[PDB]
């Protein structure tokens, strides 16, 4: 009868250890990435995105993303944000620092790219763009 | 004295079971909805919103929402997003695919509607809009 | 041998109490602030922001923020949103209610201010702006 009690106590300790493991994991528990400003390249925080090349990223998780950034201006001025082949934003103003992005549903395999007409039209040390995953509902 | 120990062990098991219940619930624990592209109608992920009619939704929780979507163009072109009776955005460009929405504080009872000037001006299979609840602070 | 069992049971109870404390804290666990519409002044929900003056706020945590609001129009019309000294948005339209803000990376010490050309150009009872912290990755 002592042995039973002692065997239950051993089982209880083990469950408590398991629980503290679950709690540790809960305490630890969004996906984001940013390119630039140079000299910084891709910075990230399963991944929802994969860097492709400078200024260009690939989406690895279906979902609702917010894209953000700024282009600092330094041949007509033109900076374009692309989703795959579709131009999704064009920046045209050479005087002011301009915001880039918006909220987009994106699917596995999509790419996002920020392309400069002339590389030297832009102050690469105050120009950057990033992305954050807001949600991944089943319907996307 | 054995009985006490055994009764405490029974009480402990029950508390552990309760704890694992609380953990299960924590592990399980945003509100979102999307209309379209057709043939899809309302898709959702207490609810913060209630569908009203096609393209139209009602808010059931006070809060800060982000509205998103795109209108794919196919009589002057005009698509309008409404909050109640107030037009909150107008889309006028027949060439490019255009984003819809922005961040809005919304209150219980508000409605959001996307209204097309001509139904057939739009490619309904690449046009959709959705909403996500970002936060519900007391001040809204 | 009884004493050992009893001492283990005491230790177990204490661990369970600790666990329920951790769970309580987990259950309790975004930073936001809103100014206006008047007569309301600053409303908030370590803080990520500190009010400075009416319509003006200081950032105390590095991070990615979404700024939102609306200006309800009532000398050429001009309302400007500032980040430090940089104008980041200008509102110029005296007919429609206009959205303010966008997504911005902000650093400790930055200020955000909404400045009216003429105070009485605006309906202060339907004009307000607010901010929400989306994320604080190491790279900001």
């Amino acid at each position: 009868r002592m042995k039973q009690i002692e065997d239950k106590i051993e089982e209880i300790l083990s469950k408590i250890y398991h629980i503290e493991n679950e709690i540790a994991r809960i305490k630890k528990l969004p996906c984001m990435a940013k390119f630039g400003p140079l000299p910084s390249k891709w910075q990230m925080a399963p991944p929802c995105v994969n860097k492709v090349s400078d200024w260009k990223l690939e989406i690895l998780q279906n979902g609702l993303y917010l894209i953000y950034g700024q282009v600092a201006p330094n041949a007509p001025f033109e900076v374009r944000l692309y989703k795959n082949k579709d131009m999704i934003q064009t920046l045209t103003n050479k005087s002011k620092i301009q915001n880039v992005g918006g909220t987009y549903e994106l699917h596995v395999g999509d790419t996002i790219d920020l392309i400069f007409n002339s590389e030297h039209q832009v102050l690469k040390n105050n120009t950057y763009w990033g992305i954050i995953l807001l949600a991944n509902p089943q319907f996307i």
